[PDB]
């Protein structure tokens, strides 16, 4: 990619390093600056409370005019997320149905991602079966979420 796209890159791997979003840790996997890991902690009150979320974070050629293209690795149980970590989100996507833009940042779509975990749009699913069971069986949903957490998202 251009110089303007590694200028940009080592401001953002210098911000996740020294002032990450709280619950949020972005990192170089080795040595490339466009192959990146993130970890998202559950959030307190929420099924996931407890678990670390392990994500892939790749960083497309044409970066920052494309969206950072980004999975979980750690499995979850989610009305908007698939069984291969797939992630249906609007700033992970660009206009017009998504909302990417390049005054967006690596931070501030990891910070999304995680309002997601707490903060579902079921009207949206990449899961129709979960969707369908947060709508309408919140108690059955959260037992589900916690139990797919206790199983996957806790090596303890």
């Amino acid at each position: 990619g251009s110089m303007q796209r590694a200028s940009r890159l080592k401001r953002e791997l210098h911000m996740l390093a020294t002032e990450p979003p709280p619950g949020i840790t972005c990192w170089q996997d080795k040595d490339q600056m466009d192959d990146l890991r993130a970890q998202i902690l559950g959030g307190a009150n929420t099924p996931y409370e407890k678990g670390v979320f392990k994500l892939e974070v790749i960083i497309p050629e044409r970066y920052p005019f494309e969206p950072p293209q980004i999975r979980f690795l750690t499995p979850i149980y989610h009305p908007n997320i698939d069984s291969a970590g797939r992630i249906c989100l609007d700033v992970l996507k660009l206009p017009p149905k998504g909302a990417w833009r390049p005054s967006l940042n690596i931070a501030t779509v990891l910070t999304s991602i995680q309002l997601l975990m707490s903060e579902p749009n079921p009207d949206d699913p990449l899961m129709a079966d979960i969707s369908s069971e947060f709508k309408y069986n919140k108690p059955a949903f959260l037992k589900n979420a916690r139990q797919w957490t206790e199983k996957h998202a806790r090596q303890k």
